C-alpha cells in the first residue's frame, strides 16, 4: 500500500515542513519544503510505517533521546572527535492515509552500506580499513552506551557512509535497539519478555545466544566477530547458521581459548595481534560492567602503529 502521494508536503510535530520523494523498510527521499521537487541528491530520508509498528517506535524513541543534532554536536566538541557516526534526527510525526495511521521520521540520508563494498572487494577489508572502521564504531558504541542503549546488531549492512564523505561511517537501524540502563538502572542477567530479538546469528553475542537481554559487552563482542569476518572473509561457524546451539557452542569454546580462534581464522599464519588483544579485553567484562573504551581504542591504535600508519580518519575504501 502506498503511504504517500509523491511530492506531497508533510508537516512534523515541531511544525517543520518536508516534501516526499522517490524510494531509496519503507524509506523515501525527503527534503525541506520548497518549490523544487525532491531530487536524487536529497539530504534526508523519511521512514514511514504503520503507527502500530513496534520497531519504528523503538527507533524513534532512541533518535529523540540520543540523536538530537545539538546533543551529537556537543559530544563531538567535548570528546574532540572529527565526527560521530550516529545519524541525526530531524523530526517526526503522524500521517493518516486511506483510514490507516502511520508514523514517520525524518533522518540523514546516506551513501552505500559497507556490505555492498565488502562484496565488491571480494569479501575482504584491509587491516587499515578494519582498524579505522572499528575505532569509529567504538566512538559510536561509547556514545550510545552512555545514553542508556545498546545496538545488538552491528554488521556491515548496518554501517553506511556519509553521502558527501566516504571516510565517515555511520551505525544505522535502532528498530531493535535495547535500553539496557533506563534511568541508570542496569537490567538484570535474564531474558526480557518485551524483547524477542537475538541479533544476527553469525555476529550475535554469547549473552544473546543464552537468551538474556543484550548489554555493553555484547556490542563489543559483536564488533569482534565483524572484524574477523572483514579481515578473513569467514567465521568458523558460518556453515552452521541454521543451528543456533552449534553457533553458541563454537563461540563459547573460542572465547575460552582465544588462541585457538586465532589459529582457526588466520590459519598456518600469524594473526594480527590487535584482534586477539581486543577479544581478551572484552572477555574480561562482566555483564553489567562499563567497558574501558579508550583501552580498546589503544589496542587498535597499536595495530595502526604496527602497519606503519596512524589514525588519519581514512577508511581506504
Ligand atoms: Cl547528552
Ligand atoms: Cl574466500
Amino acid at each position: 500500500a502506498e503511504q504517500f502521494a509523491v511530492g506531497e508536503i508533510i508537516t512534523d510535530m515541531a511544525a517543520a515542513a518536508w516534501k516526499v520523494g522517490l524510494p531509496i523498510g519503507c524509506i523515501y527521499l525527503a527534503d525541506m519544503n520548497s518549490s523544487e521537487s525532491v531530487g536524487s541528491d536529497a539530504p534526508c530520508v523519511v521512514k514511514v510505517e504503520p503507527s502500530d509498528n513496534g520497531p519504528l517506535f523503538t527507533e524513534l524513541k532512541f533518535y529523540q533521546r540520543a540523536a538530537k543534532p545539538e546533543q551529537i554536536q556537543k559530544w563531538i566538541r567535548t570528546r574532540k572527535l572529527k565526527y560521530l557516526g550516529v545519524p541525526k534526527y530531524w523530526g517526526s510525526g503522524l500521517h493518516d492515509k486511506n483510514g490507516k495511521s502511520y508514523r514517520f521520521m525524518i533522518m540523514d540520508r546516506f551513501g552505500s552500506d559497507l556490505q555492498k563494498i565488502y562484496e565488491a572487494n571480494a569479501k575482504r577489508f584491509s587491516r587499515k580499513t578494519v582498524l579505522q572502521l572499528s575505532l569509529r564504531i567504538l566512538d559510536i558504541l561509547e556514545y550510545i552506551h552512555e545514553h542508556e542503549y545498546v545496538h545488538g546488531d552491528i554488521k556491515a549492512s548496518n554501517l553506511l557512509l556519509n553521502y558527501k564523505n566516504p571516510d565517515q561511517v555511520y551505525l544505522v537501524d535502532y528498530g531493535l535497539a535495547y535500553r539496557y540502563c533506563p534511568e541508570g538502572v542496569h537490567k538484570a542477567y535474564a531474558a526480557d519478555p518485551k524483547r524477542c530479538h537475538d541479533g544476527t546469528i553469525e555476529f550475535t553475542s554469547i549473552d544473546a545466544h543464552n537468551g538474556v537481554a543484550p548489554s555493553r559487552r555484547g556490542d563489543l563482542e559483536i564488533l569482534g566477530y565483524c572484524m574477523i569476518q572483514w579481515l578473513t572473509g569467514h567465521l568458523p561457524w558460518e556453515d552452521n547458521l541454521k543451528d543456533p546451539k552449534y553457533v553458541r557452542d563454537s563461540k563459547i569454546r573460542y572465547r575460552e581459548n582465544i588462541a585457538s580462534l586465532m589459529d582457526k581464522c588466520f590459519p598456518a599464519a600469524n594473526a594480527p595481534g590487535e584482534i586477539a588483544k581486543y577479544m581478551e579485553t572484552v572477555k574480561l567484562l562482566d555483564y553489567t560492567e562499563k567497558p574501558l573504551y579508550e583501552n580498546l581504542r589503544d589496542i587498535l591504535l597499536q595495530g595502526l602503529k604496527a602497519i606503519g600508519s596512524k589514525d588519519d580518519g581514512k577508511l581506504d575504501l
